[PDB]
């Protein structure tokens, strides 16, 4: 987990900013090649965020999930971790309005294998959003930004804790309890996200107005062009119950079975 900070090149290039510090781009020397790498630096608390976010990632391994290279105390606590070249999926979207349907499918498709196997290591994610999904390629995504993730007690299925109100499932609002299932509520905001081409969710609304729109049983309408079967699993996925709500094996089952009917019917 820990690596050498002479075989860590810096790039000047900034790939974001928060109170945290920035992300940059980077190259880590491996056994034989060089991998590109981006890496969080730091601007007590922070460096405990890092510390944790590292170990949370140090436990996962999956095609879907942005990989950790490790850990480096230098200038200031960096963490390394692979780069994902295309960046945010809104992002992407937005500059990308001719984007298929069928890609659409299979990116979502993708982050909800992430999540399967997410749900499996007993880890709630607990920020899943578009602008937390980052391509490989127009054809490859994984899931990042593991700040505020959890690993589950052996003993409870959720976590009880500023808050991303827009992609928090009713449970979270009202009793603080985050699980799998308030991921999967997530996945059906950042499935909208991505059929809307990187739309902020519920624009022109305050978190309070959002509340109280979804106390009332209502949900955003379908996105323009997307096909009846996956608005069905947007709003499966916003159930209110959380006890009545699937979770991601099934939500990926939905996701694979009907990514296959399109990827036939376009051979027909
Ligand atoms: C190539 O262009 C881009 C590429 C990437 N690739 C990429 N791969 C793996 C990563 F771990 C990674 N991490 C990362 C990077 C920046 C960040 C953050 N994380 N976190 C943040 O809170 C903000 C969002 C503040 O800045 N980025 C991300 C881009 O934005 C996330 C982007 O657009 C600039």
């Amino acid at each position: 987990v820990y690596l050498d900070r002479k075989l860590l090149t810096l790039e000047d290039k900034e790939l974001g900013s928060g109170n945290f510090g920035t992300v940059k781009k980077g190259y880590y020397q491996m056994k034989k090649v060089v991998k590109t790498v981006a890496v969080k630096i730091l601007k007590p608390a922070l460096k405990d965020e890092l510390l944790a976010e590292a170990n949370v990632m140090q436990q996962l391994d999956n095609p879907y999930i942005v990989r950790m290279i490790g850990i480096c105390e230098a200038e200031s606590w960096m963490l390394v971790m692979e780069m994902a070249e295309l960046g945010p999926l809104n992002k992407y979207l937005q500059q990308n309005r001719h984007v298929k349907d069928k890609n659409i499918i299979e990116l979502v498709h993708q982050v909800s294998m992430g999540m399967k196997y997410l749900e499996e290591s007993n880890f709630v994610h607990r920020d899943l959003a578009a602008r937390n999904v980052l391509l490989v390629t127009q054809h490859y995504a994984k899931i990042s930004d593991f700040g505020l993730s959890k690993a589950l007690r052996a003993d409870e299925n959720y976590y009880k804790a500023k808050w991303p109100v827009k992609w928090y499932a009713p449970e979270c609002i009202n009793y603080y309890k985050f699980s799998s299932k308030s991921d999967v509520w997530s996945f059906g905001v950042l499935m909208w996200e991505a059929f809307s081409y990187g739309q902020k969710p519920y624009r022109g609304m305050k978190g309070s107005e959002v509340t109280a729109m979804l106390e009332k049983g209502e949900r955003m309408g379908c996105p323009a062009g997307c096909p009846r079967e996956m608005y069905d699993l947007m709003n499966l996925c916003w159930t209110y119950d959380v006890e009545n709500r699937p979770g991601f094996a099934a939500v990926e089952l939905r996701l694979r079975n009907y990514y296959y009917d399109v990827v036939n019917e376009g051979h027909h």
